[PDB]
């Protein structure tokens, strides 16, 4: 639950990843798969990339940073009420990719280390404190829907 001053936050901060999408999705999946190299044993698309250079260099990495930041930036736009976005999204990577709650808290860090990283000194201590409950509220219902499905 966020407040509006909150959301507003939110939504300034997610400004500077629509300027670069491709470039912050790049950089949140390359962030989780050398931080968390189990996580790319998940994408039989991505698993022959074994250097960071193969994934810097990857255009469908890219590609796919887009997908995932585009679906998150519109369910971070709903200001909480993304119960209709969400589902599908709860439920293909709980029953077809078969994703852990734990590896959606690896990306949610992920996410705020890049912000960090490519907007040194512009990501303020409010900025985190907002962009970090909007992660938690995400995976929250996401867990809701993945303990109605059983999956773990
Ligand atoms: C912010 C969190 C995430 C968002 C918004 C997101 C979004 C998406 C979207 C929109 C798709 C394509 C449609 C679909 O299959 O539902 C997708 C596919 C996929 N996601 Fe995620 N995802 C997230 C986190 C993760 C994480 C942490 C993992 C694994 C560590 C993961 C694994 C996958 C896989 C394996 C696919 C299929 C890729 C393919 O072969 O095309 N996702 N995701």
């Amino acid at each position: 639950g966020l407040s509006d001053g909150e959301w507003q936050q939110v939504l300034n901060v997610w400004g500077k990843v629509e300027a670069d999408i491709a470039g912050h999705g790049q950089e949140v999946l390359i962030r989780l798969f050398t931080g968390h190299p189990e996580t790319l044993e998940k994408f039989d698309k991505f698993k022959h990339l074994k250097t960071e250079a193969e994934m810097k260099a990857s255009e469908d990495l890219k590609k796919h940073g887009t997908v995932v930041l585009t679906a998150l930036g519109g369910i971070l736009k709903k200001k909480g009420h993304h119960e209709a976005e969400l589902k599908p999204l709860a439920q293909s990577h709980a029953t077809k990719h078969k994703i852990p709650i734990k590896y959606l808290e690896f990306i949610s860090d992920a996410i705020i280390h890049v912000l960090h990283s490519k907007h040194p000194g512009d990501f303020g201590a409010d900025a985190q404190g907002a962009m970090t409950k909007a992660l938690e509220l995400f995976r929250n219902d996401i867990a809701a829907k993945y303990k109605e499905l059983g999956f773990q």
